[PDB]
């Protein structure tokens, strides 16, 4: 392309969707799930026996940037895997649901836009 790379248009829509959840305007609400959940700072000490495969956004980030996901939907399933660990963990009045759902809602709407 005259401009671009050469990652699948489906790819670059999930590169721009990964760099709006970490931008500013959502900082808010986006900023616990920027990194893996630091289980010694906050004495989860239950947390590996009920999540299984832990995700964050800085790990999607690394594997768009190696190439590992080869399609939308594997990123897709990445981004839900987060979202659904934080689900899974913790008390559902917890206000970190609260900012997951928010956050799931950008995700949602924007990826529900890829191309095709």
């Amino acid at each position: 392309g005259a401009m671009g790379s050469k990652i699948s248009e489906q790819l670059k829509c999930c590169s721009g969707i990964l760099k709006e959840m970490f931008a500013k305007k959502h900082a808010a609400y986006a900023w616990p799930f920027y990194k893996p959940v630091d289980v010694e700072a906050l004495g989860l000490h239950d947390y590996c026996d009920i999540i299984k495969h832990p995700m964050d956004m800085s790990t999607i980030k690394s594997k768009l940037e190696s190439r590992e996901y080869r399609d939308a939907q594997e990123f897709g399933a990445d981004v839900r895997l987060m979202f659904s660990n934080c689900y899974k963990y913790n008390p559902p009045d917890h206000e970190v649901v609260a900012m997951a759902r928010k956050l799931q809602d950008v995700f949602e709407m924007r990826f529900a836009k890829m191309p095709d």
